[PDB]
């Protein structure tokens, strides 16, 4: 319950109280729930929405695009990762990541908007940044040596399920780009990532998470402890058992995802992905109505506490 490095209770309740469920849902999630396949108008509109939202935060994040053109099974397609670094001068950062593209389906199909995959992850990152904006701003003004970075990756999904190189367009490109850019102390932007936490497949009822990387299990245990704590504090909804989400062991592994290009370059990863996947995965039923709002807000609360403890907010 109260572990070393945990927020005092009154600090925890104020952090959770800064979250706004209506804002998460309407301001951050709803605008994303459009078809947003790489290169589409909808994808570009979501990119600009992310950029503008992030630039509006009073903490004054450094927000930049990583745009590029890559070969795909459909020919050349443009991709653009959105990279938000709160304090670009800090030595290192906690990096939270997700993908903002939606998987392309055949024409004539019921449109796929990927509510869990990964509109909810994207919206959670925006809500965290906003809810903690005053605290993040003060940490930056105090020149904290560990800042926060948010990555909204493009092109995670295969365009045509056309083999292993038809995937991870944005993350492959960004990891290579970061390895080419000096950082202090660095020596490159890859080494600035103290921990890479990838959110994926979130918002369905009854998710289960396992630790996929022994290297980062301490952070998995922290998330579990936060779940338990929030449960006992009467701060979770529709959560009848003390531990439901963060499970022990590893009955299902990690799957290929946007962490891989980072992992292969030595970055420590925590893969916050439901396994088994949502029932709706990769079907057009992955929509807003099939989300479970209490679970979305429960995850948001867990993550807010994690972020405040990790960064000393
Ligand atoms: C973002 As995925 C787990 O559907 O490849
Ligand atoms: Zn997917």
């Amino acid at each position: 319950v109260p572990l070393i490095g945990s927020l005092p209770e009154a600090r925890l309740r104020r952090v959770v109280g800064q979250l706004d469920p209506q804002r998460l849902w309407s301001t951050y999630l709803r605008p994303l729930l459009v078809v947003r396949t790489p290169g589409s108008p909808g994808n570009l509109q979501v990119r600009k929405f992310l950029e503008a939202t992030l630039r509006s935060l009073t903490a004054g994040w450094h927000v930049e695009l990583d745009p590029f053109t890559a070969s795909t099974p459909l020919g050349p397609v443009d991709f653009g990762n959105v990279v938000a670094t709160l304090d670009p001068r800090a030595a290192r950062h906690l990096t939270l990541a997700c993908h903002y593209d939606s998987k392309l389906f055949p024409p004539g199909s019921t449109p796929f908007v990927g509510a869990t995959d990964s509109a909810v992850p994207c919206a959670l990152l925006l809500e965290l940044a906003q809810a903690l904006d005053l605290e993040l701003s003060r940490a930056k003004k105090q020149a904290a040596p560990v800042t926060l970075q948010l990555l909204f990756l493009d092109g995670e999904e295969a365009l045509k399920e056309w083999g292993p190189k038809d995937s991870l367009y944005g993350s492959r490109h960004l990891a290579q780009l970061m390895e080419s850019i000096p950082h202090s102390p660095g020596p490159t932007r890859i080494q600035a990532i103290e921990l890479f936490m990838l959110l994926d497949l979130l918002g369905a009822p009854n998710p289960t998470f396992y630790s996929h990387f022994p290297r980062t299990v301490r952070w998995f245990h922290r998330l579990r402890s936060i779940e338990k704590r929030l449960h006992r504090l009467n701060l979770l909804q529709s959560h009848p058992q003390e531990v439901m989400y963060f499970q022990p062991g590893e009955p299902f592994g990690s799957v290929e995802d946007d962490h891989i290009p980072f992992l292969r370059r030595g970055v420590p990863v925590l893969h916050l992905i439901s396994t088994p996947f949502p029932a709706v995965w990769h079907t057009p039923a992955d929509t807003e109505v099939n989300l479970h709002p209490p679970t979305v807000h429960n995850l948001c609360r867990i993550l807010a506490v994690f972020l405040a403890e990790y960064l000393g907010l």
